[PDB]
């Protein structure tokens, strides 16, 4: 099928500003436009991440799509729960250089319940010292963790880059068994929080100008075709091990 981590490693993208004004007032409405324009800027980044991902260009236009729109939240919640344990020890949650949240943010936000969920999951990352190989191959394993009830248009190709990909993390924690099931339990997580991050994303989207909550147009368009999907039952994430 391919070392494909040291590729990981290399194309890891940038960082991105929240161009957040810290001179405007601290509404909820203010924090969660800044924190959508910067999901949007994410949004842009995972594309070129992913296009250059080795296995990626493989899937067809229309699965590839059905990737990136189901596992945006995964992959955004993950990497918040990275920069949170690499730039702080997972004190704060570190969403851009420029926007770092404290208890103050974290209320101010509306959001209060949830950042807790996701400080929990940074407080994992230091729990089991994370590494930068093993998070850029989960990273991966996550945009492969959500399919349509149906399956995709080739169900064949994409679980031979599912299955290449969970070869490299069980060759990876060798540098070993244990380590393997407790990095697999943490990706099977991911999904419960990502289920209530995306339960108050759909919430603030069908009634954005009724809270002043501004979206940009990448995620009204991924938004737009998710929120039905999940909504009707037709998204079916992927676990290692069934709850
Ligand atoms: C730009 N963002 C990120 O870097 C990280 C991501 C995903 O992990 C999150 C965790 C958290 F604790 C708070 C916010 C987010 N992030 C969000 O983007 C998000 C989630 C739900 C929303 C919103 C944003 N926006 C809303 O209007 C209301 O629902």
């Amino acid at each position: 099928y391919f070392s494909p981590v040291m590729v990981l490693e290399n194309i890891e993208p940038e960082i991105v500003y929240a161009g957040y004004d810290s001179s405007k007032p601290d509404t909820a409405e203010n924090l969660l436009s800044t924190l959508n324009r910067l999901a949007g800027k994410q949004m842009i980044q995972v594309v070129k991440w992913a296009k250059v991902l080795p296995g990626f260009k493989n899937l067809p236009l229309e699965d590839q799509i059905t990737l990136i729109q189901y596992s945006w939240m995964s992959l955004s919640s993950f990497a918040l729960s990275w920069r949170s344990y690499k730039h702080t020890n997972s004190q704060f949650l570190y969403f851009a250089p420029d926007l770092v949240f404290n208890e103050e943010k974290m209320h101010q936000s509306a959001m209060y319940e949830l950042c807790q969920g996701m400080h929990q999951i940074s407080l994992q990352f230091v729990r089991l010292q994370l590494t930068f190989e093993e998070y850029t191959i989960m990273k991966v394993l996550l945009l492969l963790s959500t399919i349509p009830k149906d399956g995709l248009k080739s169900q064949a190709a994409f679980e031979e880059m599912r299955t290449n990909y969970i070869k490299e993390l069980r060759k990876m924690v060798t540098k070993s068994w244990q380590r393997f099931y407790q990095l697999t339990k943490l990706l099977d997580s991911m999904h419960d929080l990502v289920s209530d991050l995306l339960e108050f994303c759909f919430y603030t989207f069908r009634e954005s100008h009724a809270l002043k909550v501004e979206f940009p147009a990448m995620l009204v368009e991924i938004i737009s075709d998710q929120l039905p999907k999940v909504e009707s039952g037709n998204a079916k994430p992927l676990y290692f091990h069934r709850k």
